């Protein structure tokens, strides 16, 4: 028993090195390309492509195109697109039913932030969304290039 | 005993949540310049360099060129290269014996996915190793520059 | 006891698998932009900003503008300024008091590396720090655009 518990307090001293020590290397990580908010991550990476390339970016690499579904998570993007000075792309569209916006798992918004009079579909071609650095929502021709910036 | 059961079951749970925080810290960093493959990950510098100065890099990083040992690391490699959109350099190299490539450590080649015609030793100066956006091998000149990318 | 000892194996096992998988990682996260040195770890953002940007840049991060504090710092920093043959600028100025540089916090310079006639504050206006690619020291135009270079 003495031998566990001696084995136990090692184990302690083990877990607190790397708690501090991987506290430290979040903060370099996210430096500047990625943002911390709750417990999801928004990392950018650096330049713009089309949504259908965007979204397999983010797919193929774990997480999703930024999905914010709070004022908080919003804002946390918004800080990311100010950084960067370009507008990007989020992960909803409204391709499947014009007028109703998902996520890529086809449930409804939890939240949104339009800007007034949008969601538009100018030129009845807009079906997917971008953030500006106001942080503002805009529906936007997916063919268009917006800022890659995926969830983890 | 009884102190003991709770203490380990306590450090338990800290250990798991820094396991899924390492996890998912690990999907952000390599996003967008690395990728894993089994317990290999390679990541890219982004930017271009001759051999000697690009094999010092990676070195100097506490890892070494890319270097794909299967199929599998090669097709992994290959994204990186793809979505930089610049071929790079493997670590491998035929400078000790013209015709018969090795690793860093002098261990003959265990894997190759040579193009068609290729290790040709063109000009009869290619000694290093070159990764193109389609997968493919071909020897070239370790004066010449191309994308850095290291395995740890 | 028997089950608690088999506890304690699984737990050793998840820590030692959690110590190597960290590692590995921290290589990976400083390359090609970091630099550790003691408990110390400084990283570039890739780009230039005047001075209050930069600044703002690191505090938002969770850091502060680099500030080497010995000669060993020093030369870790200048690694950083050397590969991206970019000077940087330092967190410290002498904005409060001209000729009195100081921290952040607003104690007085603990070491300094300034090269031969610096600081000179040329035109009476230059009250901020850069770091060139020898490791020297110089004061210069806060509003100039410098390598900006984060501490953790
Ligand atoms: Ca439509
Ligand atoms: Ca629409
Ligand atoms: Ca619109
Ligand atoms: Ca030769
Ligand atoms: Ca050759
Ligand atoms: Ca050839
Ligand atoms: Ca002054
Ligand atoms: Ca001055
Ligand atoms: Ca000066």
């Amino acid at each position: 028993v003495a031998s566990l518990r001696q084995q136990v307090e090692a184990l302690q001293g083990q877990v607190q090195h790397l708690q501090a020590a991987f506290s430290q290397y979040k903060k370099v990580e996210l430096f500047p390309n990625g943002q911390s908010v709750g417990e999801k991550i928004f990392k950018t990476a650096g330049f713009v492509k089309p949504f259908t390339e965007a979204q397999l970016l983010c797919t193929q690499a774990g997480g999703q195109l930024a999905s914010p579904r709070s004022a908080a998570e919003n804002a946390a993007l918004q800080q990311l697109v100010v950084a960067k000075n370009e507008a990007a792309f989020l992960s909803m569209t409204d391709s499947k039913t014009e007028g109703k916006f998902t996520y890529p798992t086809g449930e409804s918004l939890v939240y949104s932030n339009w800007a007034p009079g949008e969601p538009n579909d100018d030129g009845g071609s807009e079906d997917c969304v971008e953030i500006f650095t106001n942080g503002k929502w805009n529906d936007r021709a997916c063919g268009e290039k917006r800022l890659v910036v995926c969830e983890f």
